[PDB]
């Protein structure tokens, strides 16, 4: 009921989806036919969030334009007969308002969502961040996540529980103490893609943040961390030290992380399978091929 | 046998992907983290093919860009010392010259391959097609077409068995004998997209195809056709039908279709399973997907 | 009558350089507008209601003048001059047509032919580079095709020294109107000793569609371009009559700086806001010219 | 001076419907852009870096200092090895580092940005607006012996007659000093009034600042049309005791930033020109002619 603006970052070089990412955003990928940044722009719009700040880059003109009207294609559908695709081509743009904030070089997470600090309102009393690389299903865990702040204020993340194997690609969480509700939890701690030895545990953070604005006094304080980023973990983990509230909610259905083709690719099998037209055939397919796949094994 | 260069249609709507190809090229879409592009680029190469025409669209500029150095990506690579994904980038720039031929306007498969006749060198024999949306695998099936080619001379096009299910989505071959060769059949005329009762065959046009010459003058002379596009497949058999002789070679092997989400999937799994570092991961958690769709739908 | 007008716009501008690097020519102001605007009102007079402008892929910046500028018009408002940047789009409907390398004026020319309607029966060409003042040879140029029938294009006396920039007419017949002559002849850029006059084509043409067929015919001229000129000439030589209507008016080629900057002083000269202060101006550069060529 | 900070991302309002998809800054004076102009006359100081703040819609800032691929290779086959090398001139004299902009909010705001760009080598912010022309080239070199000798911030201004002070920074005069071009200056105004200007010394675009305005230009709030006026930050300095001075430029001076200015500049530059000099000349006399006839 609060939240007004939701701060998208969709700067970043997408490394793990190269050649294919030269010039195509994975925020654009189409999860069967839909883009992840959609679907972080309609959970935005659920959220009652009215207007989009994403973080773009100079390279990735497709990001904005996905949510501009193209008189261009409009056009040449209507020419074509299919009205019924210039409605899937407003959607987006219908949804919700988009404000592009650039970021000239990726710096970090961190560096980009301190980027949209002059954008938010000065009534805005969160910062409402949504990666969209990341899905959490169903959606509405931004909606128990504020119901968490009002209750504790500070900050509050999503996190989920990962394999030894999927903590190194993640922010991890360091449990201070339980909670009234056992899907909500203190923290004491934030660590970005810790070493497997060095992490305290296997809760990690999904893409979904309702922060206190002390993030961007925070993120101006932080130097450098993994990968030679300002990460956004690190100003978080700034903020715990300090004494400030920092919450996670624990998420226990589907969680779909679309930033490389290992979270990806399955992403698209899942939603594939749901698919009115696909579905079906889709499952035959996967099904003959995991099959192709273990005879060549054993041969 | 001397081809020089190879044709690729690039210049569609993509309307099956949308509303994510509202801005991305399908051209574009990551095969784990490769474009059909790329990988057609690629097969054109092997061929011996120097240059790849291909035919785009105004609104579609990363498909030529795919093909050319992207300076500032490298540079922010470079700071970083990706150097194996600076390699990655330059690939495709590597593999063969692309020229671009502008589409201003998707009339149709056939009309695109008609704006590429300016393009050849007056020294070209053939007009070599190469969709990129269609894998053949593994690759080589171009140099199988041009040995049919030089024996019977005439024009030659590949083909696959395909389930009714697969008929009304491609040009189906109309058989007209077997001949010397088992993998090789001459053709009595093709029908695009047709309906399953309808269909004279179960053997669909893979887009693979060495014309003659002759196509530009037949592509003139056609009118609009399924979709109320302009078919190549139309100009083929009216070239038939003009007593030119037309040959297929059967494939045999994998072929995927990443035309569409139904093809595109899977041709992402199939890969995707091979992958060194996704490959496991992937069995996993598409093996999870499967079974929980199963109990759902139980449930 | 017409319904389109064919405006090519897809050319290098090699005199602008190094501007033209990546500002179309056709986009430079005259004094704030552009001359591919200016060419669009005096095609919207006419009736026309299509503007196919023959661009070039590194030239999105001329079709998108003619296209919406939300981010732009937001920005705007914020702060009478949104009013300005709609003016072109509304003024008519502009219709790319992509000429991927520049082959030549006549090679633009030919590509508008599956863009004109079926029902179209004259093919309208003005080119951007060019104004011809005041608006409304096209008016006239139709009457002469009208009587005629064939083709009529407008010319301008020009001399020696800018003969070798144009398309100059061969003269067959003066005529009963004074300034409608009948033309058996047009060479494009001729060197000062050949040229058959000092009439010179400006861009304005009503053409008969059979040029399309004769465009086809032609083989590389000038400057190693298909030039539409030579075209026109292989119809001349054929028998279709082809007349030109002679401008006594004012006319500015703002395709060179030689050409775009005394366009910019004549309009300039006449702005309200900036008349006076320019006449000032540019009445002392010139004293200081003057002064420093003595001195 | 290593980085020159250069203001591209303005909307040049002066210029449209014209600048709806062209940059002001890349606009012919006869056939080479201000900017171009502005990024000779940094290298001829020493700079090695141009700090360009562009907007998202002027791609074509930027553009213009990268190698043209496609039209180079299109220029090859017609032969123009000339023009290859005057489209390459640009991108050869000096490195063009982009910092977006997303909206105008002023200049003074748009020198802001380029703050973490400069290295920390670096004691001042050169800053030249790309739509002034200050010839013959070298003022800067000036600029710097002033700063030198007094520390501080240096501007270059230029008498103007009373129709152009609202267009400008005009300066207020404080003392002089033992060149009559140099003097010390006690308070900047944007754009005044006539009635309210303290001088009729303008400010051109050319600045050697003090890495204080930084610091200033987080604090002014906005001034004239809603912006964030870097006249104002350097106001700011000097109502808290910062020492600014202003080297008075004697010579020609041409603001290429609205068309009053731009063509008069360009008839200039036209005039002397080796190809279209005399015909100019010739154009020009007779369209004067023409008007007085009118
Ligand atoms: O300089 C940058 C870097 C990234 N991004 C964007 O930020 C998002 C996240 O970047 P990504 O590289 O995918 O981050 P991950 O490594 O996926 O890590 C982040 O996202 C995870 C949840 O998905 C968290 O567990 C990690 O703590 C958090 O750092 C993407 O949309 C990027 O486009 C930018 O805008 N600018
Ligand atoms: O006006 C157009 C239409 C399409 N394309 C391009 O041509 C390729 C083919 O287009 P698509 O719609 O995918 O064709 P399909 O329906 O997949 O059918 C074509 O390819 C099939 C094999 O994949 C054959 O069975 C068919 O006979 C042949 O028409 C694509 O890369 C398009 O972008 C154009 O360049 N211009
Ligand atoms: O391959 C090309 C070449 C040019 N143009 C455009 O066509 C128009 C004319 O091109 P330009 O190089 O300016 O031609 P000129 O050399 O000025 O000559 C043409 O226009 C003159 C009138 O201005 C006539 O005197 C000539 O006969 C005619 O050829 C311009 O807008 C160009 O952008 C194209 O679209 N494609
Ligand atoms: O939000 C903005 C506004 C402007 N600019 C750029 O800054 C330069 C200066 O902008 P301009 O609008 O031309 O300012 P003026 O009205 O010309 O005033 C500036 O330049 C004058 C000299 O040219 C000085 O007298 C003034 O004090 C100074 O404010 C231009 O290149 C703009 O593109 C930006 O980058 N962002
Ligand atoms: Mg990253
Ligand atoms: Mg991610
Ligand atoms: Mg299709
Ligand atoms: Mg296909
Ligand atoms: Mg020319
Ligand atoms: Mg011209
Ligand atoms: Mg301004
Ligand atoms: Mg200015």
């Amino acid at each position: 009921n609060a939240v007004k603006t939701v701060v998208v970052p969709a700067a970043g070089l997408g490394t793990r989806f190269l050649p294919a990412t030269k010039t195509v955003p994975k925020e654009l990928l189409p999860v069967v036919d839909t883009p992840g940044i959609e679907l972080i722009a309609a959970e935005a719009a659920e959220l009652g969030a009215t207007r989009l700040a994403i973080i773009t880059a100079p390279n990735k003109a497709g990001v904005l334009a996905h949510f501009e009207r193209s008189s261009e294609l409009e056009e040449t559908l209507m020419e074509r007969g299919k009205t019924d695709q210039v409605e899937i081509i407003r959607r987006a743009a219908d949804l919700i308002k988009a404000v592009p904030v650039t970021q000239d070089k990726p710096l970090g997470l961190g560096h980009a969502v301190g980027l949209a600090e002059s954008v938010l309102d000065d009534d805005e009393d969160v910062v409402a961040v949504m990666l969209p690389d990341d899905l959490v299903l169903p959606t509405g865990v931004m909606e128990r996540m504020a119901q968490v702040r009002a209750e504790f204020g500070g900050s509050v993340l999503c996190a989920v529980e990962v394999s030894e194997a999927d903590v190194s690609k993640y922010g991890i969480f360091e449990i201070e103490a339980d909670t009234k509700d056992s899907d909500v939890k203190k923290v004491k701690g934030m660590v970005e893609k810790p070493a497997i030895e060095d992490a305290p545990s296997r809760l990690a953070a999904t893409g979904r943040y309702l922060l206190d604005r002390k993030i961007f006094d925070a993120l101006r304080r932080i130097t450098p961390g993994a990968g030679g980023e300002l990460q956004l973990t690190d100003a978080i983990d700034l903020l715990i030290d300090e004494g400030h509230p920092v919450h996670i909610v624990i998420h226990q259905g589907k969680r779909h992380d679309l930033g490389n083709p290992g979270g990806y690719i399955p992403a698209c099998v899942d939603f594939g399978l749901s698919h009115p037209v696909y579905g079906a055939q889709l499952k035959d397919a996967i099904k003959q091929i995991l099959a192709e796949h273990e005879a060549a094994e054993r041969i």
